[PDB]
């Protein structure tokens, strides 16, 4: 599924992500919008080997079972391709596992990028939340 800005911003905040770990939903949006462009089926492959799953990218090295990642960790205990559905729910439960890793969003590399320190309010102007 494609999210549009404002339903995914709500869906987030209803899924608890509005300031979990002191992160704002502006910060989650947007690391959405630079790591999948809101579609919940993205895959992209790492040079390593691993693959990066679904609407946050989470990826196979650590977080989740693709059955193709020797040595992964799987430590979200899904199999990825969880991580693909319309549903967030999953997605979401595995981010609040990383994000209390203790590297916060910078996990996420097109968050540091494209996000980090830049008005992430934005991404949430004008929605009904
Ligand atoms: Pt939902
Ligand atoms: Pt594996
Ligand atoms: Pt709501």
């Amino acid at each position: 599924k494609v999210f549009g800005r404002c339903e995914l911003a709500a869906a987030m905040k209803r899924h608890g992500l509005d300031n979990y770990r002191g992160y704002s939903l502006g910060n989650w949006v947007c690391a959405a919008k630079f790591e999948s462009n809101f579609n919940t089926q993205a895959t992209n492959r790492n040079t390593d080997g691993s693959t990066d799953y679904g609407i946050l990218q989470i990826n196979s090295r650590w977080w989740c079972n693709d059955g193709r990642t020797p040595g992964s960790r799987n430590l979200c205990n899904i199999p990825c391709s969880a991580l693909l559905s319309s549903d967030i729910t999953a997605s979401v439960n595995c981010a609040k596992k990383i994000v209390s890793d203790g590297n916060g969003m910078n996990a996420w590399v097109a968050w540091r990028n494209r996000c980090k320190g830049t008005d992430v309010q934005a991404w949430i102007r004008g929605c009904r939340l």
